[PDB]
């Protein structure tokens, strides 16, 4: 049963950073890859627990810009698991009424993930309930940059003079500039840190750093953060 | 006495948020402008801390453009009062071997802050102990906007191609590029955000939120706060 808070203390936008997979899978003495594994159920538990409050935007660390330094197989699994899930969950997304946003870059992804992301938000784009966006190969100063070179290049163009590049200017160039500011930012485990997610959209959110590793959130854990968030 | 990490572990960069000031003052029954007052001290003794423990890089919000908590008047008292700590401190700094870099807009600030924050960079200006990025007149936003703008510029004048803008190329752009991320960030009270400060260079910097309010925060609080750094699994993604 969802915590019955005013709607003026729901955040509209939570951003969470999916972190512990691969440390719970080792407390468990279970391979990394069934700690992602377990992870999916966790976002899935995640979702029906922003559309039971009413949390209109949640933002999900999938696939960071960083995570290229890990193995070659840990990335050939997240690549491919990824893709699966996208593939797996879509019609339910579709269903459930979420627009599936996906932020990054297509970069050195493999085609068939980009293929399920860009085929998951035209599948999605005319859903109003809850707006997923699922950032993946995804870095905050990777967007800030992508935004600033579309920006030069309309400034190039002549559509843009450069004597009127302000804050709001840069703000219309990031991925899903319709996407507002995150309000609260969740950190599962107790790593403390942006990690480089969504760095422009967090400026102003409150922290919220809770100690359960990834596999073990579920909507108790989000609501639990939402009702920190309200007493502040 | 500063405590004994190996140099691995002592952070290149710190950043501090100084909030408390005013219920700091609230506690005593004087007026908040009193607890800002009390704040200075705090702020030279984290600086010895620095020095003392071999931390390169400081970096301090002094003020925010952004002040929406705050009254009129407590806004015209943090200009003038920054203004008079940095005329009053500037030869302490120089004599400390601090350089002091300024990081903001010249905006609505007034002439003589502007004035008092440039002589002190130039007279600090080839010090190497320490370097203090006192952030008057800032916003991390506003330091990308004012990066993309001069991005533009260089664009608009053909200096520059449009099509292979980076990460590395804005960097370039930023207020002291030369200044590198933030390692470690610290919020002095139990207040969790960043409020908009060294954004870009904070991706991957390490939060340490301290429940000291600013004016009882000195070197043993900066101590601690590199101390809670140096125990971090810092990992970048990897």
């Amino acid at each position: 049963r969802p915590p019955q808070l005013p709607r003026e203390l729901i955040p509209r936008h939570v951003a969470i950073v999916m972190d512990g997979n691969g440390r719970w899978a080792k407390q468990r003495g279970l391979p990394r890859t069934e700690g992602h594994k377990a992870g999916e159920s966790s976002l899935f538990d995640v979702i029906e627990g922003a559309l039971e409050l009413g949390v209109p935007y949640l933002s999900a660390y999938a696939f960071s810009t960083e995570n290229w330094k890990r193995s070659p197989d840990e990335v050939r699994f997240l690549m491919g698991f990824n893709r699966d899930v996208i593939r797996r969950r879509r019609d339910e997304l579709h269903a459930r009424g979420v627009r599936v946003r996906w932020a990054g870059r297509p970069g050195r992804l493999w085609k068939s993930v980009i293929k399920e992301l860009t085929e998951a938000e035209e599948l999605t784009k005319h859903n109003t309930k809850l707006t997923l966006q699922f950032c993946v190969n995804y870095g905050g100063r990777a967007e800030i940059a992508d935004a600033a070179a579309a920006l030069a290049r309309d400034v190039a163009a002549g559509r843009l003079s450069p004597n009127r590049v302000t804050e709001a200017t840069l703000a219309r160039y990031l991925y899903h500039p319709d996407i507002p500011d995150v309000d609260l930012f969740i950190r599962s485990s107790g790593e403390q840190r942006l990690s480089n997610f969504l760095l422009w959209q967090s400026s102003y959110a409150e922290f919220v750093f809770l100690d359960t590793l990834w596999p073990d959130f579920d909507r108790r854990h989000f609501w639990q953060a939402c009702e920190i968030y309200a007493r502040r």
